[PDB]
């Protein structure tokens, strides 16, 4: 009889079966993203096999269609194993360390250890880790009161947080990393045991053609980088913008950004380009403050110099209007205007980079990473010589000399990361 492996090969798909949610799979005019996706997509490449997706409403019924006859190959899908074993599952080893946290609302008194959690009103997801936790809590103390959830995601736990629908709620630490962005108000209480890892689920049984195949990519996936930068992509927001950078983007999120969306929705739909990334420009630039000032005479939502304000057509840089259709009308043109041979989406990467430090600077960045054997066309590759055109040892003989290289790494870095969370952003129940 054909082995698990032997079937996907046979019909040149794997199926994956995971949460339809920013941080594991999740959709958007512009594709497919996710942590789970990603990693899945390579691991079905590997396979030489085509990844398809299919997604479950909660982890019963997750874990009910993995172990149904015609079911998926596995599931994706930021999953703690259980404290006992079941012959219904079998998981791969571990791909990423989270840590459970009570989560509570800046205003609200944060409790402090397990016996806290007495006397408030909880939520969490049904059939999870998470509600095991508080399961075994209540055997110590029977007090304790929570309630499970079998028909939302954890964006909308943590939305009732910071909303005061409810007082806590428990996740994973990626989790509330990813979400922090968005809940002004939601607040790490403490860590609730261990660290634990998350593991991809298979069925049940004997048959360990895939499993062995899961645990090899998962072993190289490691080893190539590819889980941290997944990690970092999808999970690491407070580690890159702070903590309090994140709940401070989130209370601009809320609002500043009302103020503005319409003149980036509109100058989106007029130059044909994602109003998203439009936005995430101006966060990065002025936090979107149309009054803004930088040190050196650069001013309004979208930062735009005097020059650039002039060849646009901007009358007034401090009108949010104005500043944003100058801006993107500018960025539009300089992507444009890019040698043809950087494509998409690295061209994209490459227009923000001449955002920042002007085309002639970018060029000089790509020259270099030529000489250097790099791919000039590939932004992962110029972003390592931007900063050494703040290096004298290294611009002296470049064509256009001195710029601060090290700025525009971050610019665009800030500008991607603050893209991804704008396109994540989901709608409340
Ligand atoms: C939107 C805009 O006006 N961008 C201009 C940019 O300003 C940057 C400058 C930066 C800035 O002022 N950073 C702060 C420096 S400091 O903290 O005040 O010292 N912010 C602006 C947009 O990203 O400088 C470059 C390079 O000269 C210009 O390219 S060039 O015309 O081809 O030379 C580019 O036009
Ligand atoms: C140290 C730091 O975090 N500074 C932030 C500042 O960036 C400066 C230039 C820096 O990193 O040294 C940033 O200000 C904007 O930075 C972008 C480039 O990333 C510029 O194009 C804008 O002109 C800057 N605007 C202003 C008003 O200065 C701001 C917020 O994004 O935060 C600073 O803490
Ligand atoms: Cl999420
Ligand atoms: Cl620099
Ligand atoms: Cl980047
Ligand atoms: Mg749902
Ligand atoms: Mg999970
Ligand atoms: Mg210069």
């Amino acid at each position: 009889a054909p082995t698990a492996l032997e079937r996907v090969q046979k019909e040149g798909v794997l199926r994956v079966i995971t949460r339809n949610s920013p941080a594991t799979y999740f959709q958007d005019r512009n594709g497919e993203t996710g942590f789970e996706y990603e990693l899945a997509k390579r691991f079905a490449e590997r396979l030489g096999v085509e990844l398809k997706i299919e997604t479950a409403d909660n982890l019963d019924d997750l874990y009910a269609q993995l172990s149904r006859e015609g079911g998926p190959a596995l599931a994706a899908a930021g999953l703690t194993p259980g404290r006992e074993d079941d012959a219904s599952v079998r998981y791969s080893h571990t791909y990423l360390d989270v840590t459970p946290q009570i989560i509570y609302r800046n205003g609200q008194q944060r409790p402090t250890r397990p016996e806290d959690l007495v006397g408030k009103r909880i939520m969490v997801l049904k059939g999870s880790s998470h509600a095991e936790q508080l399961a075994e809590l209540k055997k110590q103390y029977p007090e304790l009161k929570y309630e499970e959830s079998d028909a939302v995601e954890v964006v909308d736990l943590l939305r009732m947080v910071d909303v005061g629908d409810i007082d806590l709620t428990l996740v994973d630490s990626n989790e509330l990393a990813m979400n922090q962005v968005y809940f002004p108000n939601v607040r790490v209480a403490f860590d609730f045991g261990e660290a634990r890892g998350l593991a991809w689920a298979l069925p049940g049984g004997d048959d360990d053609s895939l499993m062995n195949e899961v645990n090899a990519f998962l072993d190289q996936a490691k080893k190539e980088g590819l889980l941290q930068r997944l990690k970092d992509r999808y999970y690491g927001h407070v580690d890159v913008l702070g903590y309090v950078g994140a709940y401070t983007f989130a209370q601009h999120l809320q609002q500043r950004l009302p103020r503005y969306e319409s003149h980036f929705k509109q100058s989106g739909k007029q130059l044909d380009t994602d109003w998203r990334l439009l936005a995430a420009i101006g966060y990065q630039e002025s936090l979107w403050q149309p009054g803004a000032t930088s040190k050196t005479g650069v001013r309004g939502l979208m930062m735009l110099t005097n020059r650039t304000a002039q060849a646009m057509g901007v009358s007034n840089r401090l009108d949010p209007k104005q500043s944003i259709q100058g801006g993107s009308k500018y960025f539009v043109q300089i992507r444009s205007e890019l040698p043809e041979s950087i494509k998409e989406p690295d061209r994209s990467w490459f227009a923000l980079a001449a955002y920042n430090i002007g085309g002639a600077h970018l060029e000089d960045a790509r020259k270099m990473a030529e000489k250097e054997g790099l791919n000039p066309n590939k932004w992962l590759d110029v972003k390592k010589m931007l900063p050494r055109l703040a290096q004298k040892q290294w611009y002296a003989k470049t064509r256009y000399g001195y710029a601060r290289g090290g700025e525009t790494v971050h610019f665009v870095q800030n500008v991607r990361r603050y893209y991804d969370i704008l396109t994540w952003v989901t709608q409340p129940q």
